[PDB]
Order: C-alpha cells, then structure tokens, then sequence
C-alpha cells in the first residue's frame, strides 16, 4: 500500500533568529501527496547536533507542526549566560498524530529562546510512520 | 486490525524527588486493554525539556518499564555541582520488547540523581509502534 | 511475514578513541539475515547516557552505518574546555534507508571529538522499523 515510512533530511539551514515557531526549511512531508488521509503518524523531529548562540541563557526550541499548527515542541538551554563555547545539545522530539482530523502535512519549525541565533550545519531529519487500524 | 500506534502525553507532573523508579504520570499505554499479546513494541520516551535541581551535579534518570519492570533506562546530568541555571536537556530513550513475555502495560519511570527534584512542566511523550511477524 | 521491529542493545563497551567513525560493539542489525531485501528501513540509535573525557571542549560522533557506510552522524560536546564532571549528554539519531541499494546490515559507530575517550556504561540501542509499498 502507501509507503508507511515518510523522511526528509537537511545538513544546513540559513542561520535566524525567531520569536514565533517558523519553519526550518526542508524539514516537510507531504502527507496528501502521499495519499495518507486516516489511521496515524508516529512523528520525529531529530535535530541531534544544534547550537544556539545568544548573550542571556541561549537555546532553541523545536516543534512538530501541521497544516493545523503546532502538536509538540520543546528546547534545550545552556547551563551559563554566556557559555564558554556553545555545545552541540542533542535535540529529539516525537508525537503521533491522527490524520482523520485533516492533516495534509508536517513541519519542523523552531524558534528562539532569549532572541539566540539558531545553528544547524550538520545532518537534521523528520521522519514518520503511518498505522492504520483497517 | 489493532491499530499498530500508540501513545500518551502530558504537559507537567508534580515536582517530586525519588530514590527509585516512580512513574510519570500520564505516560502510561495500555497493551493488554488494546488486545495486543505477541508479536513485539517498539517503545521511545521522550522527554524533550525537562530539568533537575539540587546541590550535587543535578540529574533525572528515566526508564522504560513493563508490569515486569524496568527495560531500558538512562540519565542527563549536568557538568557543574550546582548550574547556574539549571538548562534544558532533552532525552529520549529506545526499547524493544517481547509482547509474548508478558507485557500488559509499558510506563515511563523516573528516579533523581543526588536527591535531584525531577522536572517536567512542558510536552513530553511515550510511544510505541507493534509489529508481529504473523 | 518478516517481523518488522529490529533491535540489538548494550550497557557497556570498552574505552576507546578515534579520529574515525568505529562500530559500537554490538549495536548491529544483520537485514540481509532476517531476508529484508526492498523498502525503506526507519532506524534510530539511542544513546542515552554517554560521556566524553578530554582536554578540549570534549565530545562524541556517532553515525548510523551500513556496509556502504554512514548514512547520518551527529555529536553532543560539553560547553567549557574541561568539565567540572563530564555529565551525561543524552543522544538519539534517526535516519531512513532504502534496501533496495544494497544494504545488508546497520550498526553504530562512534568518533572522538578532539580526541576524547568514549564511554557507554548503561543501556544503549540501535532500532530499525521496516516498511515497504508491496
Ligand atoms: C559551535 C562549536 O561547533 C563545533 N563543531 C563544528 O564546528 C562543526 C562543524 C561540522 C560539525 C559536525 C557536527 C556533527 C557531525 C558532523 N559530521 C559534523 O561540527 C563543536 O565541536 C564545538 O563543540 C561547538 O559546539
Ligand atoms: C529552568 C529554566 O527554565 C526555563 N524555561 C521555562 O521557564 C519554561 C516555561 C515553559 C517552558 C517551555 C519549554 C519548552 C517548550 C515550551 N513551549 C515551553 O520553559 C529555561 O528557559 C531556562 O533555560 C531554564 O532551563
Ligand atoms: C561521569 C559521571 O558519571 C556518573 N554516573 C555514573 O557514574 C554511573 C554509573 C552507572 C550509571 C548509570 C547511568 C544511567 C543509567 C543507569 N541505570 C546507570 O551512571 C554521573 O552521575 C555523573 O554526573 C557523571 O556523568
């Protein structure tokens, strides 16, 4: 049937700042394309080498959106104001949504904690899986 | 047939201290209730931000259990006896289990590191994915 | 038919360095064993206590591998030169494949940053979902 294992990758994105979740460019499944229009996707965003850089606490946090919004998010945060270097924070975030409800695609988006610039230039993947109770 | 997706989710638990396993509440799946009995679950806790405080290198560990206990589990901890503020750090952990051995519920558990008060007051998850080979 | 859910998992492995990626003994899934010759496999490595010793801004790489080599990498580093303590750096990587070019096993490996000393010494897994259109 539909392939049930959906991928996207990136290894960079244009360095931004945020106040609002916004989109991180090349992070998309296209659902509807897929032909998936009930049953589930189990959802992961892994963002496994992120750095923020900032003068006050930096960090980032990640969302899981759909056409409908955002269903998940999180962030790391540095332990200092102004950390010494900015170390590389694993980032991994996972939610299952129910397609009925009208999801056509999903996004990572991300936005910034305390005005940080916002680092990806290494791999970066969203990945879901389909179920169906039919 | 059974819907092969499964999940749960909160937002917050109460700020509590442990020297064992206690569950996190809310992050609990019913597989017995769901008529799963064989085959094998793929299952991730994620807990994408949360944080520790305490006096002595502050951490969380968080497990995976069954009824039959523990399965997998894992730790943060911080680099510094007391953080400066006590940043984010995302953890997810992975397991694999034997339905047949007799699993009717998986939960995620969580235990303090050095007395740590263990902190989730945003989105965190537990899910699993069934496959069988019949 | 094929069981769908692939897992091996460790709790320890020797101390090592690397200036290249290296297997992590034991976290190996042998696909071309189980008869998986086509579709995509969803596959995550978990890795969520480690730590790394050194001298500079100390770190781990780790990658997911198949016999035509890396396929997706990342890596954590802690935020001062010389940790006070090198805390747990929790770590997951998650990378889709297509069997059809050619894969017959997945491991994980791991590299130094800066030629830390890698250390697992609790529970870590490598995953793999299979899926396919047929
Ligand atoms: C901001 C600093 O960034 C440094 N890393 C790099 O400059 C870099 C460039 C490409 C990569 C990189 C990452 C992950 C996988 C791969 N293959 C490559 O890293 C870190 O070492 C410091 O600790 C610190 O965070
Ligand atoms: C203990 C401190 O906690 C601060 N965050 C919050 O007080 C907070 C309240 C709600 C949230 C939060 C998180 C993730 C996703 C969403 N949507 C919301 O965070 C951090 O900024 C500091 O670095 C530090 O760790
Ligand atoms: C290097 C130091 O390592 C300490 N942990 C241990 O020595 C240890 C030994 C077994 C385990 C461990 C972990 C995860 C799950 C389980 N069950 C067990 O941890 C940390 O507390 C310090 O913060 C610091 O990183």
């Amino acid at each position: 049937g539909h392939m049930p294992l959906l991928s996207a990758s990136i290894v960079s994105a244009p360095v931004v700042t945020s106040e609002t979740y916004v989109d991180i460019p090349g992070l998309y499944l296209d659902v509807a394309k897929a032909g998936i229009r009930d049953g589930k996707l189990q959802v992961i965003l892994n963002v496994p080498t992120p750095y923020a850089t900032g003068n006050n606490f930096p960090g980032i946090y990640f969302a899981i959106a759909t056409n409908q919004g955002v269903v998940a998010d999180g962030c790391f945060t540095y332990s200092s104001k102004v950390p010494e270097s900015t170390g590389r924070m694993p980032f991994t975030l996972v939610a299952t949504i129910d397609v009925g409800s009208g999801v056509t695609f999903v996004k990572g988006q991300w936005k910034s904690v305390r005005g940080s610039a916002m680092h990806i230039d290494s791999y970066a993947s969203l990945s879901a899986i389909w179920g169906t109770a039919a």
